[PDB]
């Protein structure tokens, strides 16, 4: 079971949009040395909508490459359609990926025996372990926590992402699961407080630029010790706000080229940062130390 | 241009989930036989998201072959990345559709920029007459009446289907707009007092079980009846909120099963209409002298 700070890699791209090999090369390396314990490869942060199905399977396979057995590689393989899902899933078995986050099917809907019967069919059809994922404001679809008790049952569904940022509700979440499966915070706000109630780490769209950081939150905060993980959490807690004052990845990914790691290119319908963002978040870098 | 009802035609399929084709054709021979004014195909009442692209392209030329020119036809063509929004249209127009209804990106919630320079994208890279398609519910974000008059700028933008149901929402965006795009309602409880306040039609779910009923109250809604249309809807009201009482089209591919005009088969995520509201159903059916 996967534990720690999972970050949510972007995918770097060249200012024509095509994706840059090398700085992916040197994030990979970077994040390890930092301290990060895992990573998911193509997740919504990584632009998995705008990467084509064989640029899905090339960047898992380099992240996997680069990792080279030292930390958990998790491969993004949630579709809106069950066909397409197992087909993403089943490759990344193939690949080598240590586990794979699948996204509740997004704009169509479907019923929450639809998200039950989507994943039992998953479960059934691919033996590598799966992470649920739950994002009510992107998807148009809300897996209660209801559904995720019966998913906990499936011996290989081992966790969710909770991205709702509803604490309390994620501790209703934590205590129905009675442990059947892993809880991870997919709101970075919030993270801190839903390890400190049980979940077992935040895959993290902040810990692109703060894996360090991050990495000793989700320590210190898996670990249950409140003080100092509001304490070491307060340090970069406005980066987690201003991250998304435009959807992720837009932000963080213009935040890494303000670090110099990365170029400008990010996939339309998705655009570079707005101009009058730019400027707070170099200020937001600076005073939180990465600039 | 194009006006009236617009029936979002299901995608009729086998007990196995394949496309059912001869329950097809006779649909939309039926569809022109009882009034309707034009087709949908492949939209998210086509089930667009679990049809392989392959089986989206056979089921807009089967049904543009046996519509055989006599109403027009348009292609469901929307997707969340630019580029593969491109592709899907490119093969619309090639197959010979008469439009295209693309729906905003759904899930990675792009920018209004970003929606403004998608759409852009895609009408220079596709003589075609394209249809814009507002639906927040599903899609995670919510293309603005400002933004979507900007595009109507543009020569081959031609319309929007605004599923928001917000009436006085969408009388402002038809003020706004002078005739300088169609507004069509895909909200079929309001689209008569939508088409009465300027919308130009209807793209509609319940058109799929009662075509000639909403031809009618289409046509007398454009007219400005106020009060045929008001008595005409109100015989089909009840279905408007029936039809919805579970993700679309999960009830209206049921319903067109009691009516012993599809069979059953329809594809996960997505699931048969629940045992709970076939009764119901049937019992509006037969309300609505439907069977």
């Amino acid at each position: 079971t996967i534990q720690g700070s999972i970050v949510a890699i972007v995918t770097p791209m060249l200012k024509d949009g095509g994706v840059d090999w090398k700085s992916l090369e040197k994030l990979v390396e970077w994040h390890i040395e930092q301290g990060t314990n895992s990573i998911v490869a193509v997740g919504t942060t990584g632009e998995a909508s705008t990467l084509s199905m064989e640029e899905h399977t090339q960047v898992i396979k380099e992240i996997i490459r680069v990792a080279n057995k030292r930390i958990p590689i998790i491969a993004g393989t949630g579709a809106n359609s069950t066909r397409e899902a197992i087909e993403l899933t089943k490759a990344a078995k193939d690949l080598g990926a240590d586990a794979a986050l699948l996204v509740t099917p997004y704009y169509n809907k479907p019923t929450q025996e639809g998200l039950y019967q989507h994943y039992k069919a998953i479960a059934e059809a691919v033996e590598l372990p799966l992470i649920l994922y739950n994002v009510p404001g992107r998807t148009g679809v809300d897996l209660s926590n209801d559904t995720a008790v019966r998913l906990a049952e499936i011996p290989n569904i081992v966790g969710i992402k909770d991205a709702t940022g509803d604490v309390p509700r994620g501790k209703a979440l934590i205590d129905a699961l009675n442990g059947k499966m892993a809880v991870y915070s997919g709101d970075d706000e919030t993270a801190w407080e839903l390890m400190l109630l049980g979940a077992d780490g935040n895959i993290s769209v902040t810990a692109n630029i703060a894996p360090k950081a991050m990495s000793e939150v989700c320590a210190v905060a898996i670990a249950k010790d409140e003080q100092q993980a509001k304490t070491l959490n307060n340090k970069i807690a406005n980066l987690h706000n201003i991250l998304f004052c435009e959807s992720n990845p837009i932000p963080v990914k213009w935040a890494l080229h303000e670090m110099g790691l990365i170029d400008t290119g990010i996939r339309l319908p998705l655009t570079p940062l707005a101009e009058q963002y730019r400027e707070p978040l170099r200020n937001a870098l600076k005073d939180a130390g990465i600039i």
